[PDB]
């Protein structure tokens, strides 16, 4: 009983009810059919007064709706910049992430909240945070013409962005200028590639080696499972399949669909990265969605060279 009387006085706005009822033992964590607590219902309407109240009463700053929303983003929602500051003053995850991983920062930037896109990211809201749906913020800015939250999330990529064409191109120097100016070494671009996935691809072997001096992640995986040593042995670059398995790569890494990097090394013939997976513990009784393993695939590919030193194991 008292719960509903919470609840309704929070949505209504009625500030000295809501004092009555939690004086009566009013829980104020109390939670509705779907989820919302009188603090979701306070942050949604806009009321300040009673949001600071029921923080101020142990009220769960973090509570999840059925579908994953928190006060903050239904605060972020709204446009409340009064109130998105006091739920992040007691707490409050400004990465939270509902069940299609939109964060506060992609409701801002959708409904066109200057102001509380430039709070969150004061408290470190990721910049480049996908949904569900691998849409950035940015990208909701953009789509909904809101040209000045675009432009501020874009300035706020530009260095991780002149790194990862760094790495991609070929540039030793601008590679090192931007991680001696903060560049994250983990970013990511559209696929989730991050530099270190790029020089592989591209055969940069110094800018492999800067980047893993700088404390740069050997098996981070792009949105389909590839590590920076499946593209080392796609595209046979030997020298970089030894810096990366030194730094201890994932000789057994597989991807979405189970392959590993001795698959690729087979399938195209590369007979010196074998060996070297082979050295450091590469399994070969690993199958795949085909179900074949290394050994079929050296066959198929009219590379039976490669398969005679898999019999042998």
């Amino acid at each position: 009983d008292l719960g509903k009387k919470l609840l309704e006085a929070a949505r209504a706005g009625q500030d000295d009810e809501v004092r009555i009822l939690l004086a009566n033992g009013a829980d104020v964590n109390t939670a509705d059919e779907t989820g919302f607590t009188p603090l979701h219902l306070a942050a949604w309407e806009g009321h300040l007064g009673i949001v600071e109240v029921l923080l101020k009463n142990g009220a769960d700053v973090n509570a999840n709706d059925e579908r994953g929303h928190t006060p903050l983003h239904l605060a972020a929602y709204t446009g409340h910049l009064e109130i998105v500051e006091v739920l992040l003053k007691n707490g409050a995850g400004v990465n939270a992430t509902d069940v299609i991983g939109t964060a506060p920062l992609h409701l801002a930037a959708m409904w066109g909240h200057l102001e509380i896109v430039e709070v969150l990211l004061k408290n470190g809201a990721l910049v480049k945070a996908k949904d569900k749906f691998g849409k950035t913020p940015k990208d909701l800015a953009r789509d909904n013409g809101n040209q000045f939250i675009y432009e501020l999330l874009e300035k706020a990529e530009l260095l991780e962005k002149l790194l990862l064409e760094a790495a991609r191109e070929g540039h030793r120097d601008r590679v090192e200028e931007f991680i001696k100016r903060g560049a994250d070494v983990n970013t990511a671009d559209e696929t989730g590639f991050t530099p270190l996935h790029l020089a592989a691809w591209e055969g940069h072997l110094g800018i492999v080696e800067v980047l893993l001096k700088n404390g740069a992640d050997v098996n981070a995986n792009d949105e389909r499972g590839h590590t920076p040593l499946h593209l080392a042995a796609y595209t046979g670059h030997l020298e970089i399949v030894e810096v990366l398995l030194k730094n201890g790569a994932g000789v057994n890494a597989t991807d979405v669909i189970g392959t590993a990097p001795l698959h690729l090394a087979a399938m195209w013939g590369h007979l010196e990265i074998v060996e070297v997976l082979l050295k450091h513990g590469a399994d070969v009784n690993a199958q795949d969605k085909f179900g074949k393993t290394p050994f079929d695939l050296a066959i198929d590919n009219g590379n039976e060279d490669i398969a005679e030193v898999l019999q042998k194991a």
